[PDB]
């Protein structure tokens, strides 16, 4: 399993963001709105291949969370599909970026603003977000935003779709890495 692949909680489907670790303890990052209220995560819709257990969630304000792997045999590739990931970096305005998710696959675009605020309603306001003209659809949440070998963001939300076009906001991944003291590999 790698960044962008489907992940299933007790209630629905999101996307794996990045595989990360502290030492030989492996985890993955995803969206906080996906980890909120979740316990176990599975790799398949039939919920027979366990991945692991929710181990942190920050949503709203931020939108990141972390899952501790309990499945010792599944491959945990330090990649986003075929893209090798080696480090994390921060977005800049105008930067070419790529998202991968489990609903719509791989889509590219550009960063249009930094430090964006998104009000999802119901008190769920998030701050500090990377705004882009990349599209996304439900189920893509949590998936990676990257540029080359650099991990940049986690899919939070937005408007539109991949057929007609859209606007998507991403949580900076560096914040999540620092909050938990974990690293991409
Ligand atoms: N909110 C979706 C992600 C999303 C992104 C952009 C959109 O236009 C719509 C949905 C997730 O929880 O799975
Ligand atoms: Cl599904
Ligand atoms: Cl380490
Ligand atoms: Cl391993
Ligand atoms: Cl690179």
């Amino acid at each position: 399993i790698s960044g962008g692949d489907a992940i299933y909680s007790s209630t629905g489907r999101c996307s794996l963001g990045f595989n990360v670790r502290s030492g030989s303890t492996y985890y993955f990052l995803t969206a906080g709105h996906c980890t909120d209220g979740a316990t176990t995560w599975w790799a398949n819709s039939a919920r027979t291949t366990v991945l692991g257990t929710t181990s942190g969630s920050s949503f709203p304000n931020n939108d990141y969370g972390i899952v501790r792997y309990t499945n010792t045999t599944i491959p945990k590739d330090g990649t986003v599909g075929g893209q090798d990931i080696t480090s994390a970096a921060n977005a800049t305005v105008g930067m070419a970026v790529t998202r991968r998710g489990s609903t719509t696959g791989t889509h590219s675009g550009s960063v249009t603003a930094l430090n964006a605020t998104v009000n999802y309603g119901g008190g769920d306001v998030v701050y500090g977000m990377i705004r882009t003209n990349v599209c996304a659809e439900p189920g893509d949440s949590g998936g990676p935003l990257y540029s080359g070998t650099r991990a940049i963001g986690l899919t939070s939300g937005g408007s539109g779709n991949c057929s007609s076009g859209g606007t998507t906001f991403f949580q900076p991944v560096t914040e999540a890495l620092s909050a938990y003291g974990v690293s991409v590999y």
